[PDB]
């Protein structure tokens, strides 16, 4: 029996930049500071007994912001890190259609087909974040915790507990920055109970 609550951080320069990040970094913009801020409001209630993120200063920046203060471990997680992406980070997407148009394609169209030389594929994601959720759950019995992690890592985990097959991850609902999802484990079965709420950021 644990409550487990997902999110992804804010927006940040290479977003609005539309590079692509994964693994390299890029700082909060002042939206994803007021996003988060505005997080952390809305959970001011819950009691969070941690904070889990992946080591993506983006995304240690939010948690920070989103504990705000209060008494709350934070901890790091590499299985939390965003899809790596290889040779596509720190370029734009007009660019990467220049260098692997097919690759690029499949990403967003056929994510079962993206096949990368050296980036990371979909599986490989939800199959590290699965560990990650389960060694979280496996430490925090009986309670309540926070996850904040990326886009993609969002999706694949959402896929594994609606028993989605990958082919169709990009599927609605659209997962914003600071959404709220909740996740409750019972006899260590995984139930959607909220997906994606975006009230708080309006």
């Amino acid at each position: 029996a644990t409550t487990l609550y997902l999110t992804r951080h804010g927006e940040t320069k290479w977003n609005v930049e539309r590079r692509m990040q994964g693994w390299q970094d890029s700082p909060l913009t002042e939206k994803g500071r007021q996003d988060a801020m505005r997080l952390g409001k809305r959970l001011e209630a819950v009691e969070l007994a941690a904070i889990y993120t992946s080591t993506s200063g983006r995304a240690l920046e939010t948690a920070e912001i989103v504990r705000g203060g209060r008494l709350i471990p934070i901890y790091q997680d590499e299985r939390l890190r965003e899809i790596h992406l290889g040779d596509w980070e720190g370029k734009t997407h007009d660019e990467i259609r220049q260098m692997d148009p097919i690759a690029f394609d499949h990403f967003w169209q056929a994510p079962h087909l993206y096949a990368p030389q050296r980036g990371e594929r979909f599986c490989d994601v939800q199959q590290r974040a699965l560990e990650a959720v389960q060694s979280i759950v496996d430490r925090h019995e009986g309670e309540t915790v926070l996850i904040v992690t990326h886009g993609v890592v969002l999706k694949t985990l959402m896929a594994a507990f609606k028993d989605t097959p990958l082919d169709h991850l990009w599927s609605p609902p659209y997962m914003y920055g600071t959404s709220v999802t909740i996740i409750e484990v019972d006899g260590g079965t995984f139930h959607v109970a909220v997906e994606g709420d975006v009230s708080h950021i309006e």
